């Protein structure tokens, strides 16, 4: 029963799809977003009309996310 | 270069995790918590980092 912690300890782990690139492709649906994939992989999900893998909501857009 | 900055606390309040992504155009700057970022959007203040107008706040999760 893995509940995510308060702070995003896994933010530095690689994209869960390609397993090499940083998590910078935020999958946005409504006012929430799941950030577990890189921009390239997340764009491919939307291009191929696939839903967000985590919550299964339709993907409205991918936001290229920076962490300044 | 992986986002180690993402694990630091909200730049504005220093006590909450960075889950308020500030969207502008097709990009987002994630450095503030949702509460602080929403206060900025409600007051039509710009992104703290790049000072561009805020399109929306995305409540962000790291699953
Ligand atoms: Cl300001
Ligand atoms: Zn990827
Ligand atoms: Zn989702
Ligand atoms: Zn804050
Ligand atoms: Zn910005």
């Amino acid at each position: 029963e893995i509940v995510e912690p308060e702070f995003p300890h896994n933010a530095i782990e690689p994209c869960v799809i390609c397993q090499t690139r940083p998590k910078n492709g935020c999958i946005v649906h409504g006012k929430t977003g799941h950030l577990m994939a890189c921009f390239t992989c997340a764009k491919k999900l939307k291009k191929r009309n696939k839903p967000c893998p985590v919550c299964r909501q339709p993907i409205q857009m991918i936001v290229l996310t920076y962490f300044p």
